[PDB]
């Protein structure tokens, strides 16, 4: 249902984030995006964009530990 619209202005450190999922354009959604899924519950899913550098390290670190995706 949800998606991402836009992307974080600001790096964010492996030490807070527990997994990530991928978000491929859709008719609900026009973008694609990476979504960052936060350890602590006081903090939301991070819309990211899957181009950036820092972005790309930080999925290739969290694949050292990898969650399940979403099918496709």
């Amino acid at each position: 249902q949800d998606c991402c619209l836009k992307y974080s202005q600001r790096k964010i450190p492996a030490k807070v984030v527990r997994s990530y999922r991928k978000q491929e354009p859709s008719l609900g959604c026009s973008i694609p995006a990476i979504l960052f899924l936060p350890r602590k519950r006081s903090q939301a899913e991070l819309c990211a964009d899957p181009k950036e550098l820092w972005v790309q390290q930080l999925m290739q670190h969290l694949d050292k530990t990898p969650s399940p995706q979403k099918p496709a």
